[PDB]
């Protein structure tokens, strides 16, 4: 559990928390497993667009994906409504982490501007939540509605930012630039937009379309 390198204080001694993070890390490194939830997300989106008489190129498609993402997040205990700043300015890290600790999901650019994606962190969390809904053992059978409180919020606590290690627990799980798997949002964003096995064409086109 190299995750422990990023931890101090109470979180460092919190074995269930460490186990939950370890499971997430092991899942996101597993592209075979991640694809299964991306397929599911693609299928739910496809269902959604069709029901409303929408095409993936349509404007409303971008809206439909966002509302789908929010519904999944809400089910997991996140605040209802993804935040950004007016004008898409980044927040200072302390303010960003305060909002994380409070249960809010934000646009990727609210922490760091990226040319690769906009809602990639939101999507990472949706994949984690969908995995747990499929397989309860993934998150040690915690209730789905407690994912935000038991995991996400703690990523904004200072106990998950051990200053002896260059990476925070947030970094190690979902912001690990340079990795060739979904721990890196750059990698996940490119993975989706490429869709090389043609297994999420609807999710792919909608994400390109914004």
């Amino acid at each position: 559990n190299p995750i422990k390198r990023a931890l101090q204080g109470e979180l460092l001694q919190n074995e269930p928390f460490i186990q939950l993070c370890t499971k997430i890390e092991n899942y996101l490194m597993d592209t075979e497993a991640v694809n299964e939830q991306l397929i599911e997300l693609n299928e739910q989106l496809t269902m959604r667009l069709k029901e409303k008489g929408l095409k993936p190129g349509e404007k409303g498609a971008t809206k439909q994906l966002r509302t789908l993402i929010q519904e999944i997040l809400t089910e997991a205990g996140f605040r209802e409504g993804m935040l950004q700043t007016i004008g898409n300015k980044p927040l200072a890290a302390a303010d960003f982490m305060f909002l994380v600790s409070s249960g809010f999901m934000l646009k990727d650019s609210s922490l760091r501007a990226s040319s690769h994606g906009e809602l990639t962190h939101a999507i990472q969390w949706c994949l984690i939540i969908l995995k747990r809904k499929k397989d309860s053992s993934f998150l040690e059978n915690i209730p789905t509605s407690e994912i935000c409180d038991r995991i996400y919020k703690k990523l904004g606590h200072q106990d998950s930012s051990n200053p002896n290690y260059p990476f925070t627990c947030w970094d190690v799980l979902i912001d690990k630039l340079g990795e060739i798997d979904s721990r890196s949002p750059e990698w996940l964003s490119d993975h989706i937009q490429n869709d090389e096995d043609q297994i999420f064409p609807v999710l792919r086109e909608v994400i390109k379309n914004r």
